[PDB]
């Protein structure tokens, strides 16, 4: 019965490799470093509580879905901890100004703005290789043109091919992390060498009576070969400010009776934080120890360890 | 006269064996073990009353078509049954929160997201030998990249046939079901390994005035090799909701003569139900003991059995 | 002078066989009995009034040419004499929808969904050695795919040629008539074996305004056996309807002289039947003793008998 | 000098024959009885005004090339003198509707599709014997399959070969001309017992304007054994009415200073004919006495005659 | 650590080229020779000081955004230095009343309005190749139309790429700046050859009370190859005079420190300049040698160079 | 020491006839009469100045290598003398236009399309005898089908041995020239027999631009009894006008220094006659006595005669 299930699943993974199959629902995961996403609720949704470093990843969505800002949170993040980040761009959109306010140090990034998608591609071999850098940032999969097309002579297609199998060697080999943000185009060597595939949207507005604030987001990992897929993560982007983390907190924290919020206030530990959500959420942004214990808590009962 | 055929199509079976030819209106089907598609017209269309155990089936239509509600209606059914299912995919599409609306138990669902379409065609050979799985659908046919392409270097239809032979060979001895999801792609082995092909589409909408709630939608079984084939199926599938089930009991039970409807009440064995088709359909939702019983005199006078 | 030639063409039948050689104005005709095509018209160009028991014929076309409901109106007017008839299925596209429209009774109709092209083959020679059946209809040459091909392993020529002689031999033998639906594909053995050959094709559409109801359709009979080649018809396919018969019985009634349309109206035998074409067909349609009339004698006026 | 030339070819001639060598610029020709292409460039080209009763002829082309046209054009002029003309057919491909247009009385034209390419050639043996038909038409040299490759078991060369020399003999014997049409496949026997080559071939577009109505056709003889070859001809074909005969008597007679086009108006015999080509034509369309002066006198100044 | 860093970027530099990669806080530029644009804060945020001479440069924006106005002052800077300027017009709207007031000498700038888009981009490829131009001013790309379009016969992007590559090259040999305005349309060529992409617009208005006389401009510097990207500046363009550069120079001399604000007056090295930022601007303005001092000194601390 | 070797050689020459062997430097060269091969540089390569009359020659090379046009060129020349040329057709592809533009006198060539291999040698044997034709061209040897292949009854080897021995004595008896063009096919009698063989091919395109206007050709004397063999001679074939004999002589003339190119103007004894070596060879075309002169001096220092 369950015996004869468990030791034909291990012929598979024997076979194919660790996680090439997995019931949805099972607490396992690799044991990769990760970088947080800055979203509390995608981490966990990631399994691994955030993307793997020296894997492939894919961010895809509309204009203004809120890739950008997820982009930018995790390279926040990763310079938080000492992490060298790389930012090679083809689109020429990168607002240093909203960057800082994430928390990026824009100072120290690293960028290039390539001639063409090849030479675009050539330097993030380079740099996977080097083993000098730690998360490498593409934007864009869809500003990547060809050299032929820039000169006016499936092209796309066949240069992500061409390029792919030893950009991901080379990755995983110095422990890279890179991600490809993107629109997907580009044929399908970046859908099937990705390690993890998020699909993005702006699902809402976010008001504060009668003006927009910020944007209602959706995050579906469609694609996780770390941890279990199809996980999803909802949360605010506000302008001017990024991931409302705390929101997702309390959320979180209220979900899983971490946090009381019956009767007049809400509380953790028997000790008042606030009255309403917002008092809540401004709580813990000014107790960051408290936060901080709620945040391990909820990782430690929601992210998919043994 | 009519022995003279009987024995003639008798030798016919006996050469190419059962199946091989018989009349589209004969009420003949294989002794198989079959799961419920969850729609009780494609039950009936099919004539054995449901998808077979340990064959090859092949779903395809237009994006929106309604294969994915489908698909995921017979993993329900399946999983109701303590059958094990695992899921192939190339997608990246599903959707848990509308899965668990349509009854799967994506917690207990098996899941693999391959490297190539050759490496999710050995993962299903290797699932069938095992004979650990009893449901196999794989997402999709389309989508299954042969490893040439992704490293950009007729193909797709090599790799299908190299595979099928074998793989229908281990599916009929661990009698397990495999489910192909298309757009058909892939080449001649499917068309001729299948013993099931179903053609599925969306042929108009369902309003409650103004508003699209759902869509009308036309299933034509095009190859048949456990009954008859060519019958179709017409039912409702309901957004949020999936195959609108006691819709197609009514119609069903109403066609057949098991409820009556003149007057001012729908009735069965005397007994009134509601008035109106959808006052019917809801006392029936909310009686199952009732429904129970006239789907199983649907079945009896409308399945090709004995 | 025309003794010379009549006692040499005397020759070439003795050495040849009958059918050898004719001039194409000439109203002879084998003595083969015959099935009605639903047209009245390519009745008439086939010469012996319809399609010849006991032989090949090759009907091919463009999709949508026709050739689908040609196929269907053969069948139905088979059936109507109470001849059994076989549907040997290569293309899963059979619509018993539209097949009853025309007349077919599906539910006595055979059907056989081979495995592979060799096995479609060798069912038709099994079929016509029984001598249980009247008509087989194969659809269709393009789709018999040969084992070889599905298991991915000139083939399809090979498979034709291998198995056309004795299927013929045992065709004739039992006087089962055999019909072949291709697109032609299959080599030289169909070409040469067919007793008849036929290319439709849709040459137009009906409308009744500005809304399309139908096909103006045109076969070439390119090859006859039975009676002088390369007549051919035209005549409408009504959708949801068939073979528009009664237009192309008042269209050879008026130009034989039978039917008269001068003044405000048209008749038959100084008998008043209708204002217009439209009218007069309509009559037709509702007097079928008066319409079977003028189809007797249309063909007795048209048909190539001594 | 002269005379020791005059010498030397007349031994050539002794030991080989009539026609085995001649200067390509000599008015000499075989006292052959003739039918005309319908082309009176041809005709010319040919030098003895026609095609050779009792000889092997090979027209050969790509598809569409004119070869088609040309062969019915034969058959009606030849119909037209009351000769008897035979189709041996392995193309199914004949058109009697355009044939009508071009003057072929189909109802007296005899017609055999034979079972193979063997039969064919016997049947044209033993018409050739019979020496009642005048002209036969192979459609086409490409089409007679050799019964062991219709049934699937150089060939074709072979089969040329085994037959041609029979057939010349006979066809000479009872002055039967046979004209082979090819795409050249078959072999060397056609080639070196062919009395006559043509080599057809579309050369470019007859417009009104901006809509096509015709082909500018170019005819190369080849080889000619009734007079001197590679003469060449052009002229046009117009769709629903073959070759532009008057199109070519305008240009011959304006070539050759019997038709005068100086100032406002063509004129023959000092008469007003047009203004304009076109008119001219037209004129010599309408006036058959005149043209027909003019064409005798275009063949007395051109013909390959002493 | 910082070692393995700096030869691994010194790696990427070898291979690809100086300036393919940069830490946007790095002091770093090419030693290419500028001409100003004639603000302040943008020859800041361009790194180098001005724009490049032997480069394109892309600058766009929404109309009266302030392209114009920034375009004319670099010529005019330009011509100050006594370099040749060329304007290649396909909009026909350049005042030369305002571009006198911005200091441009009309009367020696060069002007072209060409046929096509085509002829546009080869007199520019010319006025290149000789050597004898300093700067070339295209408005715009979006009025560049194709020869094919004006004739009314992808074509833009297309007319672009074929022309690209040879203009760089024979701007780079001549050093020669060439400057399209556009508003990007033109496809991918211009995005990736130019070493300079501007991103103008106007963020605001400026007001004498009720009266506007000018406007808020921001100015990104949304690609550079000669020194880090990503930098912005802020000016105002006032109506009828253009950029007010002293305005600037107050603004950043107080940020740098080296004019002080507090009490009653501003100051710089200790004198009085003025009453308020106005007072302060002005008599900047009536002081150019101790404005000159205070540019030379903020360049000095804000330009990146070694 | 060089008399012992030129003892030696008068030795095997004595014994085994003159030609048998020599320095490939040598200026020596038998005293045969010569026809022009319509090039400069071939007659050069030839050493005797032309192809010998009397002799056997064979030029082979692929279809479209310019072989034909060099076989038209020689007929041409030769007529141009008064000499009588006849050409013996197996292939059936003389194109008269092409011959008139190459000089070619059609009409009073001579020509023979025999019916076997067999006969086209037997009518070059009877001419050579007769000693009234003075070059007889033999297309081709690979067309001279035997007989008995003919009849579909090593062979073609067979046909050339028997009849080459006595080919070559009467050819000489008479003087007469005859060349066999060749694709070699045909066995070792004619490699053996041929006093020159002469390999021909296509080395590349003429271009005026972007239009391919002519063919770079490249011939090699690979065998020669006449004169040293081995040279080689490019020169170009030009559509619809032949060899450009004008540009061989500007080349030749300034390699052997008697066309001199320096500076503005190339020049001949001192007088101007083009800018540029097109122009030169236009002025060498309307310039034929110089033309003549320059063509003289040429081979009398190139020729290989004492
Ligand atoms: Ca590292
Ligand atoms: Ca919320
Ligand atoms: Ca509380
Ligand atoms: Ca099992
Ligand atoms: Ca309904
Ligand atoms: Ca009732
Ligand atoms: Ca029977
Ligand atoms: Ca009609
Ligand atoms: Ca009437
Ligand atoms: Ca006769
Ligand atoms: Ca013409
Ligand atoms: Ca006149
Ligand atoms: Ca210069
Ligand atoms: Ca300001
Ligand atoms: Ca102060
Ligand atoms: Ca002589
Ligand atoms: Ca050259
Ligand atoms: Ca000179």
């Amino acid at each position: 019965k369950q015996k004869a299930l468990a030791a034909a699943l291990g012929q598979i993974e024997k076979q194919f490799g660790k996680g090439s199959i997995m019931r949805l629902g099972e607490d396992r995961s690799m044991d990769v470093e990760t970088i947080s996403t800055g979203s509390l609720s995608l981490d966990i949704a990631l399994g691994a509580g955030g993307l793997p470093m020296g894997r492939i990843v894919e961010i895809y969505g509309p204009e203004s879905s809120g890739k950008t800002t997820l982009t930018l949170q995790v390279i926040a993040a990763a310079q938080r901890e000492g992490k060298t980040c790389a930012f090679i761009d083809a689109e020429h959109a990168l607002d240093p100004i909203y960057a800082r306010k994430l928390g990026v140090d824009i100072d120290n990034l690293l960028c290039s703005q390539p001639d063409t998608g090849e030479q675009a591609l050539e330097i993030c071999d380079a740099l996977a290789r080097s083993g000098a850098v730690d998360v490498i940032v593409v934007d864009s999969v869809a500003a990547l043109t060809p050299k032929a097309e820039i000169e006016g002579e499936g092209l796309a297609a066949r240069m992500m091919s061409q390029a792919m199998r030893k950009l991901a060697g080379n990755l995983k080999q110095s422990n890279t992390l890179l991600i490809f943000i993107n629109q997907t185009t580009g044929g399908n060597a970046l859908k099937f060498y990705a390690s993890v595939r998020l699909d993005i949207r702006r699902i809402g507005a976010v008001k504060e009576g009668e003006n927009v604030v910020g944007s209602e987001t959706r995050v579906k990992v469609v694609k996780n070969k770390i941890a279990a897929p199809f996980k999803q993560a909802e949360f605010q982007i506000l302008y001017g400010e990024g991931i409302n983390f705390y929101g997702e907190l309390v959320d979180l924290g209220v979900k899983e009776k971490l946090i009381e919020k019956a009767g007049a206030w809400y509380s953790y530990k028997g000790e008042k934080i606030g009255q309403g959500k917002a008092n809540a959420t401004a709580w813990l942004k000014d107790n960051p120890e408290t936060a901080k214990e709620i945040e391990k808590k909820v990782r430690e009962l929601l992210l998919s360890n043994p």
